């Protein structure tokens, strides 16, 4: 079990659920970090904006995406070809050199809309370069729905009064997290992968059904597979409605509001551009 100082001891029989994390926003970006890999000597969940595309309309290729921050071009990102598969590699490779870290969590906030199969980025496509990457360190929708004793379609409202397994259960664990401007496009991936899925969906959250109910632009089917949520700034009060859901909670945008202020805000990661100059009692990561 792994001991930087930042983690507070505590976290690791508590479930993840209950734990509050600082996360980075957009750590991808040059200017946020020398290198992506450093990322992880501060945090334990990172970002990644992935474009099909070279630019808006151009340049992609089958099994392969682009990171940079704006439509476009190429790899704009701080990662060891420097795409997708290179910075996911980092996460794989500080990971393989921390044996027993504390479970890292990828947002991948995806940028465009999913391909067709000739062109070689599906939803299946997509889990098919994550898992080749990660292999046996993902934890995934379906290995939280069997610890629960759940249908992985039915974690939304399964996971009310449950935990997830501890950080110290998910020790060496990479947790993938897809996100999108659009919740049509989570819909769309939970409808082509039901429980095989490798990536949990965590949608655009403004009011209760987005947590328990049909979700926003979702279909019925594709909400019970939520077990995360996202909100801007504007709606982090739903975070403690994700918290009473034994959903994880991430809120972006709100770098001005202290770590501990989001802890008492029951959001479980809390995103900040300068993830580092954050903490609460000397630590970026605690139970609630
Ligand atoms: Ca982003």
């Amino acid at each position: 079990q792994e001991s930087p100082a930042f983690i507070d001891p505590a976290s690791w029989n508590t479930p993840f659920n209950g734990i509050a994390q600082v996360a980075c926003h957009n750590c991808y970006e040059k200017q946020y970090a020398n290198t992506f890999s450093s990322v992880l000597d501060s945090v334990r969940t990172l970002e990644l904006d992935f474009w099909d595309q070279r630019d808006a309309v151009s340049g992609g290729s089958p099994h392969h995406w682009f990171v940079r921050h704006n439509p476009g071009s190429g790899n704009d990102n701080n990662c060891t070809k420097n795409d997708l598969e290179a910075c996911l590699n980092d996460v794989k490779n500080w990971s393989d050199k921390h044996p027993g870290h504390f479970p890292i969590t990828l947002i991948l906030d995806k940028k465009q809309g999913w391909s067709k199969e000739s062109s070689g980025r599906t939803p299946k496509d997509f889990d098919e370069l994550v898992a080749r990457v990660f292999q046996g360190k993902l934890f995934t929708p379906q290995d939280l729905a069997t610890h629960i004793g759940s249908g992985a379609g039915a974690l939304q409202g399964n996971l009310k009064g449950k935990s997830w397994p501890t950080a110290n259960d998910l020790q060496g664990k990479v947790l993938l997290v897809l996100n999108h401007s659009e919740n049509q496009k989570l819909s769309q991936y939970a409808e082509a992968r039901t429980s095989k899925a490798k990536v949990f969906i965590s949608p655009v959250t403004n009011g209760q059904n987005d947590i328990s109910g049909k979700v926003s632009g979702m279909s019925s089917q594709s909400s019970g597979y939520v077990a995360m949520n996202n909100m801007g700034k504007g709606d982090k009060s739903w975070a403690k409605q994700a918290f009473a859901y034994s959903h994880i909670g991430r809120v972006w945008g709100d770098d001005e509001v202290s770590f501990a202020q989001h802890i008492n805000q029951k959001i479980n990661l809390s995103a900040y551009y300068r993830f580092a100059a954050q903490s609460a009692g000397g630590y970026r990561i605690r139970p609630f």
